[PDB]
């Protein structure tokens, strides 16, 4: 679990979104595992607007933050789950690090702010859904 709260928006993994999130839908993309819904309160998260490839992420299965080197957003093959069939997830950035299924939602951050959230993992790897290209979140 986990979300980004920026301005009048809540950004979550599409596979974990609630009824409320779908009732207050702004935008959704199955191919990125992202969903954005509207909130009546103000979000104070700063979204990074950069090309960084190092940062820190929250790993709830270890209750620890880990520094990571991560790849550029790309189309990466993701195995079948009860949420999606086998497919290419776009805007995904991998790193060597610990992750477990309940880890999705954990924020990845650099010096510039929120980079994205945990979306994939396994085999000693962790994948983050990038949000730096969604410029409309701040305006
Ligand atoms: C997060 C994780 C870590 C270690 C082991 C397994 C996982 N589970 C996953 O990768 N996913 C399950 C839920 C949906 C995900 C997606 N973006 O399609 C894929
Ligand atoms: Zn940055």
């Amino acid at each position: 679990s986990g979300a980004i709260y920026v301005g009048n928006y809540r950004v979550v993994n599409r596979h974990l979104a609630t009824h409320n999130d779908w009732a207050n839908l702004v935008w959704e993309d199955s191919s990125r595992d992202l969903l954005v819904s509207s909130t009546t309160a103000q979000g104070c998260d700063t979204i990074a607007r950069c090309d960084c490839q190092t940062g820190v992420y929250y790993c709830s299965s270890r209750r620890k933050h880990y520094p990571v080197s991560f790849s550029k957003p790309s189309l990466i093959f993701v195995e079948a789950s009860e949420y999606y069939p086998a497919r290419y997830q776009s805007h995904l950035m991998l790193a060597v690090g610990h992750s477990e299924p309940g880890d999705c939602g954990g924020i990845l951050r650099c010096q510039h702010g929120v980079v994205g959230i945990v979306s994939t993992g396994g085999n000693g790897l962790v994948g983050f859904a990038d949000v730096r290209d969604l410029l409309w979140l701040d305006e």
